[PDB]
């Protein structure tokens, strides 16, 4: 059973996508974003959710919010740049 | 004609079988077009060849009765959120 949102939990997925987006600008702190990735995660547990947003804002944006996750959790790297 | 071979992550492995798992239920209960779009994105993020897609929903369909082509087609091109095969 999912949970509906607070209006700090929107502000948070906001966030979320916003670092992702920074990652294909200027680049992003691996700190930075992988912080904004777990608070992510905190509000949507959901495997299947999760895929769902991540379509969803890949749609108009051309982004893969999959791959920059995977390089931040995976590569040492201090400055993510995609 | 390359004989294929995958290395996926173990969470990639999970993220393939909720994608066959996700055609499935279009033929029983059905799916919401969105969750089944979302599964296969992320198929296609790890399968990002067209030759090894192809071959993994041969080697899927060789033993059970579903289309993933005819499922993906269906919920790509029509609007209605449920999609039941
Ligand atoms: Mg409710």
């Amino acid at each position: 059973i999912s949970l509906d949102w607070s209006t700090e939990e929107v502000i948070d997925v906001v966030h979320f996508f916003q670092a992702i987006e920074q990652a294909y600008d200027q680049g992003i702190a691996r700190e930075d974003l992988l912080g904004k990735y777990r608070r992510f995660k905190e509000i949507v547990p959901s495997k299947s959710e999760e895929k769902q947003l991540f379509r969803a804002y890949e749609q108009e944006n051309d982004v893969s919010c999959y791959q920059t996750i995977k390089k931040a959790r995976e590569e040492m790297e201090e400055h993510i740049q995609m």
